[PDB]
């Protein structure tokens, strides 16, 4: 049911027109100050996870209403990939539909490894500088 390999497709091939089915692993606000929340997401395609997702603030009602939460499965309908000054490419989710609630799925799907650290095959890349989890937690 998840679009296995879609995270690599977005990050490696630049595919911006695909509509993949992903699982939300974690949601977190970018800052905790007194301001309208802006959420970052750790998403999974079942093979890899990627933490460089931001939810467009127009979609915040999905989070405030608890429709989008950890372990739910959603389909992305529109996104763009933006690059920060330091080089990091961040996927901005603009439109999405929750297909299965967190409660309905019940559990994390598969055994995904972080995209920065490993392959879609479940193995970890050679990391001679011990740095490739820098953008994960």
């Amino acid at each position: 049911q998840l679009s296995e390999g879609a995270i690599a497709a977005i990050m490696q091939k630049g595919d911006t027109n695909i509509k993949p089915i992903l699982q939300v692993i974690n949601i977190r606000p970018i800052t905790t100050g007194n301001s309208p929340p802006r959420y970052r997401l750790l998403m999974s395609d079942g093979l890899n996870t990627l933490s460089s997702f931001m939810l467009a603030t127009q979609l915040n009602p999905l989070v405030e209403e608890e429709q989008l939460s950890s372990n739910c499965v959603c389909q992305i309908h529109r996104f763009i990939v933006n690059t920060l000054k330091d080089g990091r490419r961040v996927v901005i989710l603009m439109e999405l539909e929750v297909l299965k609630s967190a409660e309905a799925v019940g559990v994390k799907i598969g055994n995904p490894v972080p995209y920065n650290e490993g392959t879609s095959s479940g193995s970890y890349d050679i990391d001679n500088f011990d740095i490739d989890d820098f953008d994960d937690d």
